[PDB]
């Protein structure tokens, strides 16, 4: 089914990569390696969990593992682009402990699939 188009390795404009397995059941499971300069929790793999349906994808990475804890998480909501160079256009929300309660940052990531 469609899951074939998603499963593999992707990268964004910041050099972050993720490896995902997309299940025919809609499940998204993988590992994310963050390389956005200046941000915490770079390099080491963090678990990705998400879902997809039609052209729409969403996934979550909680930025705590055995090597670094950034007291934050990011949720991406995206849409798939088809062939030649497959693409996922996303908007993300990063929720973190701000000092007087949770805070959120927003941004956009474009992922391109590794050939
Ligand atoms: O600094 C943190 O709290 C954890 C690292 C967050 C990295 C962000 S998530 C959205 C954006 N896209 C990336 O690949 N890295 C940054
Ligand atoms: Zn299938
Ligand atoms: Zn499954
Ligand atoms: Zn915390």
């Amino acid at each position: 089914g469609a899951e074939a188009g998603i499963t593999g390795t992707w990268y964004n404009q910041s050099g972050s990569t993720f490896t995902v397995t997309a299940g025919a059941d809609g499940n998204l499971t993988g590992q994310y390696e963050n390389r956005a300069q200046g941000t915490g929790c770079q390099n080491s793999p963090y678990t990705l969990t998400g879902r997809y349906n039609g052209t729409k994808l969403e996934w979550r990475v909680e930025w705590n593992n055995s090597t670094e804890n950034c007291h934050s998480r990011t949720e991406w909501r995206g849409q798939y682009q088809g062939g030649a160079e497959a693409r996922i256009n996303t908007q993300w929300n990063l929720t973190y402990e701000g000092g007087s309660g949770p805070a959120t940052e927003q941004g956009q990531d474009t992922f391109t699939k590794v050939k």
